[PDB]
């Protein structure tokens, strides 16, 4: 085989008719989760926007020669994109979970055991696998 | 006519290109309104049962008849079918406004103004709508 992993778990069993039922209730959870992350993000993007300008306000008062002001401004921008990058790696997988929870179908190998473990905590009770 | 309205609004255009674009985003933004109604809903359920069995302890330390402990289970059962039947109604309304702007397409005719004031509010820079026939 070319496949390399830990360990796989085949997918035998999807209680479709109960996933269905909660699939609203799952999705919504799923979408106040997302939220909190794109909170978090803001909140941090904001901040560290109010820092920069506050930094170049100070080099200006001290009289800085432009390269100062601009490796403060480069930093800034660095940071930010960053703090972006971050966030949106944790919303990649948030979404990468939750996919393959919905599409989630017997016959499915899992071959990532930090993904096997998240539909495990997040939906145990909707499916059965084997190692 | 035999159907019988105040007043219809065609959709002239819709902007599907940016709809499929921010669509996974409105999804989210709608469903995160939905829960805010389901959670205000069971709160408001929990909070009211654990009142209708302390009002019925109540009446069983005031030794009252079993007739008057009846009435107030069936207006607490009553009062409980109310909170779940009007943050139905909530839900299908919101069920509704998101349903039309997903399927909304040019020549729809939108015929109750309340659903399209909610439709302008909420999307109004994804479509275009014309009052006159």
């Amino acid at each position: 085989e070319k496949i390399i992993y830990f360990a796989a778990y085949v997918i035998t069993s999807v209680d479709e008719e109960m996933r269905h039922n909660e699939l609203s209730t799952l999705e919504a959870e799923m979408a106040v989760e997302r939220k909190a992350v794109e909170d978090q993000r803001d909140g941090e993007l904001e901040a560290r926007a109010q820092k920069l300008e506050a930094d170049l306000a100070e080099l200006e008062a001290e009289g800085a020669k432009a390269d100062a002001r601009r490796k403060v401004r480069d930093g800034g921008e660095r940071e930010m994109r960053q703090i972006r990058d971050r966030a949106q790696r944790e919303l990649d997988r948030l979404e990468d979970i939750w996919s393959t929870f919905t599409k989630l179908a017997p016959k499915q190998l899992i071959v990532d055991e930090n993904l096997y473990r998240e539909l495990v905590d997040r939906y145990g009770e909707y499916f059965t696998g084997a190692m």
